[PDB]
């Protein structure tokens, strides 16, 4: 009960900034999260003993791949932290709880392969989900998790904020489908702009936390540059082996995918924070105005791929 944990002066400090890096000693990760947990939620939130348990089984579900792997859900996890901390009283007690679990848990048993990978292979997930492949999937290994014998942290919830809680991690892990996100953005856009916007209405709250999702998981684009751009290497090292498995089915991959056209990548990526990274921060701030950290550190880096073509590096 009285069993804080602390971090060293450097991290307890940078942790609260939106562009924490998480660093490279796994062995901390854990550490860092359940810091996280004391601090946005509480001491009592979680039993220590069940959280311990259920984050090292969560860790163990997520795979050695280049970019969709435990560092990715914990970086997730921190952005949803300094979220949540520099809007203190915008959230419910269920939220909190649920939230930073969810990030968590966005990408468990991730392979490294786009939805689309798995249409066109005919993965067994994409007959069992035919929309949203890989996000019912993530949740899906959220719930076996949580079912295992010692791991259920929601254990002292009533069975309706438990029902509660899932729902919440249900559609912030469903939300992680980028495909969605777009229309998502759209009517917030509406909602915002009408002044039709309402907190206190259920569909809304999802909407605002769906946006907080596609946030979160795209946050390696609102890191300080050379954050960003070392990302980058491993996002696309996962891009050119879908590609490279894409044309093992016979079908020539979209450029973004192709190893063979390294050259377009920063033409790529202006289109990405033009059309996807750029919009979401934007509506982010517009709807949760201390989150505009985030929405500067994404303009710097777009500004920063802008140089990388122009060859100024
Ligand atoms: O940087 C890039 C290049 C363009 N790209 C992308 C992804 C899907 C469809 C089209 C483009 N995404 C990113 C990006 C930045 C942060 N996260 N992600 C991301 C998101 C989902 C999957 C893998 C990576
Ligand atoms: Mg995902
Ligand atoms: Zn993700």
């Amino acid at each position: 009960g009285l069993m804080q944990f602390t971090l060293p002066v450097r991290l307890c400090k940078e942790i609260e900034l939106f562009h924490f890096d998480i660093g490279p000693f796994e062995n901390m990760w854990p550490g860092i999260f359940v810091y996280m947990v004391h601090r946005s939620c509480g001491t009592s939130c979680f039993e220590l003993e069940k959280l311990c348990r259920f984050i090292m089984s969560v860790k163990k579900n997520y795979r050695r791949v280049p970019y969709h792997n435990w560092k990715h859900a914990v970086t997730v996890a921190h952005c949803m932290y300094a979220i949540l901390q520099n809007n203190h009283t915008l959230f419910t007690d269920l939220e909190r709880k649920g939230l930073l679990i969810a990030c968590l848990c966005h990408d468990l048993d991730h392979r490294g392969f786009s939805n689309s990978y798995l249409q066109k292979f005919d993965h067994p997930l994409a007959a069992l989900y035919s929309t949203s492949t890989m996000e019912q999937h993530h949740f899906s290994q959220t719930v076996s998790i949580l079912q295992l014998e010692g791991h259920n942290i929601f254990s002292t919830l009533s069975s309706s904020e438990y029902e509660q809680v899932l729902e919440i991690i249900r559609k912030a892990i469903i939300a992680t489908d980028l495909a969605l996100y777009f229309g998502n953005r759209k009517q917030l856009e509406e909602m915002y702009q009408t002044g039709s916007l309402n907190l206190n209405n259920q569909s809304h709250r999802d909407r605002v936390i769906g946006l907080m999702m596609t946030a979160c998981d795209l946050c390696s684009v609102t890191k300080l540059w050379p954050v960003t751009k070392l990302t980058a290497n491993d996002i696309y090292a996962e891009f050119w082996a879908e590609g490279d498995e894409m044309k093992k089915l016979g079908i020539q991959p979209i450029p973004m995918m192709d190893r063979d056209k390294k050259d377009e990548v920063p033409q790529g990526q202006l289109g990405f924070y033009n059309a996807v990274a750029i919009p979401c921060y934007t509506t982010l701030t517009q709807i949760l105005p201390p989150t505009e950290p985030l929405l500067k550190a994404c303009r710097d880096n777009l500004s920063q791929w802008e140089k990388v073509i122009r060859g100024e590096e």
